[PDB]
Order: structure tokens, then sequence, then C-alpha cells
């Protein structure tokens, strides 16, 4: 717990070092790319077939995959869900995105259950919890970048995300990638 909080603090103290320039939009868009890269890893492993990337009307971004779902069982050493360990302990890792997010929402569908957890600046608000039943599997991460970290360029650029997602669809030809902008209704579907 003290180690977790110190590691998150290490990322916040030197955020450009972990995520890229925090003033010119590079780091901001790399936050999305890190989350997408985890979904792509789940596609490379043979589990994920579709990835949905949403720019919400409030300039948060979500990434949904249909992979296995991050494991949810208690990780013995930490006494918290494996998912929480992945989200909070230091491809820079999704924990960097969590550390640099004012808020992050995690929803996992796995082993017949839906699980949800909220973080603020990487601090879990409650233990991962069951919210219902599902026959689906996958992982959804929605994050609200911290305005204490990201300056000047704070709004996501549809075209920057679209170009990278098109590249990833070409390089992962089986994967379907959807991009949706809730700010204006724009959407794209990349599937080689
Ligand atoms: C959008 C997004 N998706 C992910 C993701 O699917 N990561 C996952 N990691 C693991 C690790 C595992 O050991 C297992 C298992 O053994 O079944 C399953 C998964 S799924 C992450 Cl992380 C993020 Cl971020």
């Amino acid at each position: 717990s003290i180690k977790v909080l110190k590691g998150l603090d290490a990322v916040r103290k030197r955020p450009g070092m972990y995520i890229g320039d925090t003033d010119d939009g590079t780091g901001l868009h790399h936050m999305v790319f890190e989350v997408v890269d985890n979904a792509i890893d789940e596609a490379l492993a043979g589990h994920c077939k579709e990835i949905i990337v949403t720019i919400h009307a409030d300039n948060s971004v979500s990434v949904q995959d249909d992979g296995r779902g991050i494991p949810t069982g208690i990780h013995p050493e930490e006494g918290v869900s494996a998912a929480e360990v992945i989200m909070t302990v230091l491809g820079v890792g999704v924990s960097v995105v969590n550390a640099l997010s004012q808020k992050l929402e995690l929803v996992i569908q796995r082993e017949g259950k839906i699980h949800r957890q909220i973080y603020e600046h990487g601090v879990p608000q409650a233990p991962l919890a069951v919210t219902g039943e599902t026959e689906k599997t996958g992982t959804m991460v929605r994050f609200w970048p911290s305005l204490e970290t990201f300056t000047n360029v704070t709004e996501f650029e549809y075209e920057i995300l679209a170009k990278r997602l098109r590249e990833l669809s070409f390089l992962n030809s089986g994967v379907s990638i959807r991009l949706r902008d809730k700010r204006d209704g724009k959407e794209d579907h990349f599937h080689y």
C-alpha cells in the first residue's frame, strides 16, 4: 500500500519520462495508445477480436476489448484483486495511465460476472466489486486525464487516434477496431 502510493507518486513527479511530453499533446494521446496496446496484446495472445475506442463528450477516453478480462481473484501478497495490482503497480503499463488520470473506471467481464472499480489519481475508491452477471468477457478502461499533469493540449484529437488505430488494424489484420467520437458523432471501423 505504501509502496503502491510511492510508485504512483514517482510517475506523477516525472510524467513526461513515463508517458511523453505533457504540454504538446504527445503524452495525452500516448495515454490512449498505452491502453489500446494492452487490448492489442490480448489480441496477439489470440483472445480479443474487437476493440472499441470512444472519445466521450467530456474528453475522457474508453477502450473496450472482448478478451479474457483482467483476472479478478485476490492476489495473496497484496490481499487485493489481481486487477487492482495490475492497475496500481509499475509498453509503460496501464498503471502509468492510472497514475496520471484524475479518474479511471475499470469494468471487467470474466467467469460469468461483471466487476467494477473506480480510481482517482491511481487510488482505488473501493475494492473491485461484482455488479452483475454476464456471458461476455473483456476489459473496459475509461480514463480522465489529470489537468495537474497535462497542460495546453488537453482535448483529444480524433485524427491522431484514428491514424494509430488504422496502423494497428493493418498490423493485426484479424482485429476489428472501432473509433467513436461522442463529442460530434464521428465514427470509423478499421478491420483489414
Ligand atoms: C483494455 C485492457 N485490456 C487488458 C487485458 O485484457 N489484460 C489482460 N491481462 C491478462 C492477464 C492474464 O493472466 C489473464 C488470464 O490468465 O486469464 C487474462 C488477462 S486479460 C488490459 Cl491490462 C487493458 Cl488496460
